[PDB]
């Protein structure tokens, strides 16, 4: 009926690791989607199925996930009789076919790749651009261009430096449009390179996984100083603010936090959740920080709720909520945070991701659509953040094209929307208030 | 007629600089292409037109080039009534509309953006995959999957280290297929990170513009040691060899060469072209180096010919030849090199790039299709290298998706070709 052919293959992501790509065919043509991959993955994330074959890609192959698609998932959907516009029914069938909570039979990367391809096929079957099809799936009717959050300084578990905290972001909230926001982001990014070079030398101007610079610094306050200095020299103090992804789960040790966890282990330097919270308060006071992601461990609920109750800024749950309704519901009840980081590969399907988004928005939460540290040339989340009208997205620094592909696509979307294009601007936290 | 709309816009490349993207519409749909951008550009390259507005993208804007397409080029091609399959006529039309030798009026980035989009539109009009359309444009019958050249160690002008030479590449010539070559490249790349980290620390495992690691090293022989270490440790000593892009023009200092040109100037450390040649001889002797690109300055013709005459490996012209038939002809007669690095943005059009490729191949040269240090999500050169059957391509490390998009596309082309697919392997110099 609707689906003529589904064919999955093995491609390489932005880090050189294998990941899932899915080709879905209908009468209207070919629809291709790829699955991202995280590095600092939360323990409650849906299962990313790897082969474990040590003599092939060091055990990081995804032939098992690919086979699960080509052998089991593909014929099931083909013989289902469901139109590709039926996103929820097609996703539910894959959920039922898997039958496990964390998608541990087929793998979340196997299920998502199909779910993404189905969505694009459904859009064309609907004769709609992808972002508008997503809008209808979510029950939205008034699209919004998001404020981009550029990770210009990379730290954390997979960055070549001492910098403990993972991401230092800039948000051009005072930009005129999204295309203007892209300009402000790039100019500060290029300005930041000079600032870092002048102070630390050229060795500190190489980049990490997400395109942000990886300077040889330790103190996170210094990363904020550099970024702030770059904003000012670029001449955008009044238009650009700062966001952070701490990813505190990555340096959570023995009930405490280690802000020097890439140095030889020494428990004497560890700090408590209270001390860590007091450090954030200093950051918010001393710098234009308006958003902090994963300030505490994924299971340190008491620290989350206590800190959130004493700040006015955006508190983003990432590893805490893992785009999971069952986890979000708890966080809502406990007021652990006021914003959800939406990662489609954390939950495994488009339908579940949309449900997770609306569950957040219903409770007055902000929503930030996000990429993974390992991405592809796929640009799905660009149309996603527009269709869901969340008003904020982080998909990398203005560097490395697995990041720019999303940003460029968003510029195309704003162009396509014409005079009906709206930039979230200073209302990125609650874009519907626009 | 054929072309219904041509619309250009401003997008960002892999290093955050503006570049040209062109949307071309026919009855068969939308065909999109983007223009790459170089950093270590040769002085004889066709003009990359930048706005120069200091208050916008630090003067790197491409609004003028975009405007030249939308206001001038597009209505001229639409009024021509030429079919998109007529690649040569459409390219010639833009060349004549520009009317300048180095495409200084519209910019090479403006002309190429349309030329690339036209080519993709022509492929669909012919009901052919892009690589087959290109093959017929070049008059080729039997296709070839190229050996990938992964730039796994980054040095040079725009890398955050002391390393003078620009690119250190691995070539899985002993691979079973291109998909196998991708695995070999990635596995060595990941192994190399560990090798680098163990010796220099995690600070040295960050990447440069092309995805290769940027370790804090000075010696070029050390970069070769690290690479050779990774190959052996990965278990592919017999199957993976080494290529180099020296880009000597970047450290050419009025007759001599500075292998520490990112250090404070000291002319006493400068070496002659003869010394530099002797150094390459040492590299070829001690390491499996089978290809050297731009070993001398773009104008140091005597050094090129002298060195090429005394080596048996592949000598690749990049800034020397700039994908230009006029420069290629001179290099052929003077025997300056034996391989052409094919960059479409160096000459400005698909037609001229094909002419450049065929001219090199007619004279026994190898051809390596190449990307630029500043790339986009565009994957044209993947279809280009297969269609031109050159047998070798460098489009970055197996890191950063502006590189992987090409490599992934080449894996798709191999899968699509199936039985007809042949991997160049040890014949990467001569798949002919
Ligand atoms: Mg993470
Ligand atoms: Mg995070
Ligand atoms: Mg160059």
């Amino acid at each position: 009926m609707s689906i003529e052919k589904i064919w999955a293959r093995e491609i390489l992501d932005s880090r050189g690791n294998p990941t899932v790509e899915v080709d879905l065919y209908t009468a209207k043509g070919l629809f291709r989607a790829a699955v991202p991959s995280g590095a600092s993955t939360g323990i409650y994330e849906a299962l990313e199925l790897r082969d474990g074959d040590k003599q092939r890609y060091l055990g990081k192959g995804v032939l098992k996930a690919v086979d699960h698609i080509n052998s089991t998932i593909a014929p099931a959907l083909i013989s289902s009789g469901l139109s590709v516009v039926e996103q929820e029914k097609l996703d539910n069938l894959m959920l039922e076919l898997d039958g496990t909570e964390n998608k541990s039979k087929f793998g979340a990367n196997a299920i998502l790749g199909v779910s993404l391809a189905v969505c694009k096929a459904g859009a064309a079957e609907r004769e709609l651009p992808l972002y508008r099809h997503i809008a209808q799936l979510a029950g939205n009717s008034d699209l919004i261009l998001p404020v981009p959050a550029f990770n210009v300084i990379n730290g954390g578990s997979h960055a070549g430096n001492k910098l403990a905290m993972q991401e230092f972001m800039i948000l051009p909230v005072g930009a005129e449009s999204f295309r203007d926001a892209m300009r402000l982001g790039a100019e500060v990014y290029h300005t930041l390179k000079g600032v870092i070079k002048d102070k630390y030398g050229k060795d500190a101007t190489n980049v990490g996984d997400e395109g942000g610079f990886a300077p040889n610094i330790l103190e996170n306050s210094e990363a904020l100083e550099l970024v702030k200095e770059a904003i000012d020299k670029a001449g955008y103090t009044e238009k650009i603010v700062i966001g952070m992804d701490v990813a505190a789960s990555e340096f959570y040790r023995d009930g405490k936090y280690d802000l020097d966890f890439k140095s030889p282990t020494d428990p004497s330097r560890y700090i408590t959740g209270d001390q860590l919270g007091a450090l954030y308060q200093d950051f918010v006071r001393d710098y234009p920080v308006v958003s902090i992601e994963d300030p505490f461990d994924q299971d340190d609920w008491a620290a989350w709720s206590k800190f959130t109750a004493n700040v006015g800024i955006q508190i983003v749950g990432d590893d805490l909520t893992v785009t999971n309704p069952k986890r979000i519901e708890r966080a809502v009840e406990e007021k652990a945070c006021n914003c959800l980081l939406l990662k489609v590969n954390q939950i495994g399907s488009v339908t579940e991701a949309i449900q997770a988004c609306k569950l957040a928005q219903e409770n007055g939460w902000g929503v930030m659509v996000s990429h993974r540290s390992g991405e592809t040339e796929d640009t799905f989340i660009a149309d996603l953040v527009v269709g869901l009208c969340t008003g904020q997205i982080k998909t990398g620094a203005p560097c490395r094209s697995e990041r720019l592909a999303k940003y460029n696509q968003l510029m195309r979307i704003e162009e396509e929307l014409g005079d009906e294009a709206r930039f979230a601007g200073h209302n990125f936290r609650n874009p519907s208030v626009l």
